[PDB]
């Protein structure tokens, strides 16, 4: 499995050797050699290239990137640490690309602790143990969640761990006491928010169909500010009613923000909001568009971090759990509809092993689709909750939800050539 991807962005030819994680800028002559170089001859690429470059140039552009290949940079030839908790499957929002369009109660703190008990147990001896507040709105159920911090700290000198908390909020509830709570015990907190006004209050709306928007910005800037620009990120999501995605992140920058998220739909088929790939060449031109101008604000005055672009599995079933209210235990969020994939409950505190197994063996090895891939020590591993939701299977490629991070694999590689 010895191959490279090449790649052309904005002026700039890279390539990637994939087993060596090699990347490599080269000239125009020395990029329109590899066109050929594995499968023709010195010679034969002579009379190829005889109308661009003359016989020395291309000689030359052979000498090194045959030296690369010789020097062996161009084909080079479960404890669970995480858990989701769903605090609340209740909500006082109803966002259409949300999966709570469906009963609508709050964990309880003994579940909550039972959850705690059931990560350290199955933990092995790793210190770093994480701990995220999700669900429906975890601030709805906000007595649990001080209670369920002041458990597991109690449990961090018992058991020498460490409990790393997150929370992520529609903000429609955040207020300047429990804001400061939020500073001194969550290290994380993650603002939902999508960009633009428009945008945004076309789809996280309530009830009655009024947006948010109004109402989250006057607090998600000062959080942010309060945790000095960092230790937080605005999360945005962006369906087929804005593919302009670029101007949401740019607005937020606008707005102050140092640390965004923008990131696509999962397991959105047949809802008119997923991204199909007569988009792809719609949605490629605002990542390069993006791209560019995180370069153009890098050491000025303006400045924002996109967290796609920052660069083992992203987890979920083995590394990584989400908790039900009730105690149910499941792979990650997106999963706790499906009742196949149903895992345990953290009561009985006992795992079921060959679904955690069945999700551990599903890496970019394992997958036919992915071995031919050039990016796969460079992704995410892929979204099982998307694998499923398009083919009702973990275990093949979404072929639409994969060409987009390759391509933010792309524009994170070519921002590092600068
Ligand atoms: C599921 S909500 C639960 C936590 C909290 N209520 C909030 O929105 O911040 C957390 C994040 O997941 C994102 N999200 C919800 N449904 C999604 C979907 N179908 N595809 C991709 N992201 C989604 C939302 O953007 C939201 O920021
Ligand atoms: S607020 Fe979080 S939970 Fe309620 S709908 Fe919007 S996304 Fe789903
Ligand atoms: S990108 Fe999709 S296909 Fe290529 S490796 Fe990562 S997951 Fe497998
Ligand atoms: S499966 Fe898809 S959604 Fe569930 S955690 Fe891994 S990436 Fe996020
Ligand atoms: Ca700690």
């Amino acid at each position: 499995m010895a191959m490279i991807h090449k790649f052309s962005m904005m002026g700039t030819n890279i390539v990637v050797d994939v087993n060596s994680g090699a990347v490599h800028v080269v000239d125009d002559i020395s990029f329109d050699i590899l066109d050929y170089y594995k499968n023709f001859t010195a010679g034969e690429i002579k009379n190829k290239l005889a109308h661009k470059y003359n016989a020395d140039e291309i000689d030359e552009a052979l000498r090194e990137i045959e030296s690369l290949e010789a020097e062996g940079l161009l084909f080079s030839e479960s404890v669970v640490k995480a858990l989701c908790l769903h605090i609340s499957h209740d909500c006082n929002l109803r966002c259409k690309y949300c999966f709570a369009s469906t009963q609508r109660n709050m964990m309880s703190l003994e579940v909550g602790k039972k959850a705690i008990d059931f990560l350290i147990s199955e933990s092995g001896n790793r210190k770093n143990l994480e701990i995220d507040f999700f669900g429906g709105e975890p601030m709805m159920n906000f007595d649990v969640v001080k209670g369920i911090i002041e458990y597991a700290r109690q449990k961090e000198k018992e058991h020498n761990k460490n409990f790393r908390f997150t929370l992520t909020t529609n903000g429609l509830l955040l207020n300047d006491e429990n804001i400061k709570y939020i500073n001194e015990n969550m290290q994380n907190i993650v603002l939902s928010i999508d960009g633009r006004k428009e945008v945004n209050d076309r789809m996280r709306i309530r009830i009655d169909g009024s947006g948010c928007y109004d109402d989250i910005l006057p607090k998600f800037k000062y959080v942010a500010e309060s945790r000095n620009q960092d230790n937080y990120y605005v999360r945005g999501t962006f369906t087929r009613e804005n593919m302009d995605f670029s101007n949401d992140v740019l607005h937020l920058a606008d707005e102050g923000f140092r640390q965004i998220s923008v990131e696509p739909v999962v397991a959105a088929k047949d809802s008119g909001y997923d991204l199909r790939e007569e988009d792809l060449p719609r949605l490629f031109e605002e990542y390069e568009k993006l791209a560019y101008e995180y370069v153009k604000r890098r050491k000025e005055g303006n400045w924002f971090n996109f967290f796609h672009f920052m660069i083992t599995g992203c987890g979920s079933g083995h590394e990584y759990l989400a908790v039900t209210p009730e105690g149910d235990i499941y792979p990650c969020h997106q999963f706790v509809g499906n009742e196949k994939f149903k895992m345990g409950n953290v009561k009985e505190g006992v795992l079921n092993r060959d679904i955690q197994n069945y999700f551990k063996n599903s890496n970019v090895y394992t997958k036919k689709e992915c071995d031919s891939c050039w990016a796969k020590f460079y992704c995410s591993g892929g979204c099982a909750a998307n694998s499923y939701n398009f083919h009702k299977d973990i275990n093949t490629v979404y072929k639409v939800g994969c060409e987009l991070e390759k391509k933010r694999v792309e524009c994170a590689l070519w921002i590092k050539a600068q």
